């Protein structure tokens, strides 16, 4: 059985070309947790539209110009001759097409995890963290990608990148992560480190959060002041949380 | 074994004193689905804080004045001499203390359902519908409660009640309800009428939506233009959704 081709966006020498994207990382984690064979195909931001089209992939949405929006993660599975785009579809595909690998969407959790998906990618939690990372990401891309990144994101938010971030958002972040700590604590003590209990296994929804963190960790650097601050939060719960995902970090 | 005392806010003769609140209804449903014996204690909006204090209950949050905020639903269980406040705590309590009754929080769904809670009570879905009901609710209350309701809610949003609502919100409502339809549809055909599939049973999270709808139905009236419009949405999916809850409507 052949390796799955996995399209990821690369980084420059300041990150040792470690993968960084919180969106592709949720599928890298999927692959690693599931132990399915894959090889990374690196693609630059400006080249994603053409690469995914030439590949026969579908766009994951529309831009405000009504123009097709093509994104990564994306996968080509030789073993089934299919091309899956859109991270939460790709993860379920890895469930359906490889049923003897750990299930990221346990039975009946399918709609709950979809709801949780809107919680993550929202002004509550991912966007604050984005703002803290928008600039450092620009400086962590190869030149062509970095240029595309700065242009498009600056347009997207009306600000320069250097205007983004600051303490207003470090609070919003702590607040969102707090809300999440809240939800987890409803699982009761001893179960407050995975959405379905530190008993009933890792889910895609867990992986989504793990991915926000690994993204921060890679771009700021395990030693940075920013990373250590974030691990500061909530008595270091997120340190304990991220540890569960340590064995699943295989940059390739 | 003795009836649970269940505090709900009453309505005037225009609703035949049917209970109406979408917050108390989710616990009414819980009790009816679980077939646990209860009797309703009616309490007026302005008398809630004192009733719950004289009862030994805790407030469920803070007002912006930092002043304690006491709310219903609330229950007193004679059989265990305890007083639970806060809807989602009350529902879990009815799980824990009555384990041979249908479980509203199936194992490991605890945090997922807590995340869903924030989905429901948000500008996405519950608030748009609130704006469509704020006025008719005020006209549906006993005079003392109606007065308190109009006062406090007008202060809360900075508009008169009569300024609230309109098409802008009927769209937001259709949109949020669409987003729900989307989540459900991830369960696959034949499973898209309950969060855990029309197979794996009714959850508290399901009940929360059913309660928004019964609220609308009671206040507007099963015959109203508004109610029929709402049932119009998404090809009448919500009609099908609501039917699952019909046998659990016991005003008392």
């Amino acid at each position: 059985s052949q390796p799955i081709v996995f399209y990821d966006i690369p980084s420059n020498d300041t990150l040792k070309q470690s993968p960084w994207s919180p969106n592709t990382w949720k599928i890298r984690y999927a692959l690693n947790i599931k132990g399915i064979k894959y090889k990374t195909e690196w693609v630059e931001y400006p080249d994603i539209e053409d690469v995914v089209k030439k590949l026969g992939g579908k766009p994951t949405g529309k831009k405000p110009d009504g123009r097709d929006h093509y994104t990564v993660p994306v996968i080509y599975d030789p073993n089934t001759k299919t091309v899956v785009e859109d991270g939460i579809k790709i993860a379920k595909y890895l469930d359906d097409a490889y049923p003897d690998t750990p299930r990221l969407f346990p039975a009946g959790t399918d709609a709950f995890q979809a709801a949780f998906d809107d919680f993550v990618w929202s002004v509550t939690l991912a966007f604050p963290l984005l703002s803290l990372l928008l600039l450092d990401v620009s400086n962590s891309l190869p030149p062509r990608s970095s240029a595309y990144f700065r242009a498009t994101r600056e347009q997207q938010f009306g600000k320069r990148l250097e205007e983004q971030g600051g303490e207003e958002r470090w609070q919003q972040l702590e607040a969102g992560l707090g809300k999440f700590k809240g939800y987890l604590e409803r699982n009761g003590a001893g179960n407050d480190l995975l959405l379905m209990g530190t008993q009933g296994g890792i889910t895609y929804s867990d992986v989504q959060i793990a991915s926000l963190f690994v993204w921060a960790k890679v771009v700021w650097g395990e030693g940075s002041e920013k990373w250590k601050r974030l691990m500061g939060f909530h008595g270091g719960k997120w340190a304990q949380f991220c540890a569960q995902f340590a064995e699943y970090e295989r940059a390739d």
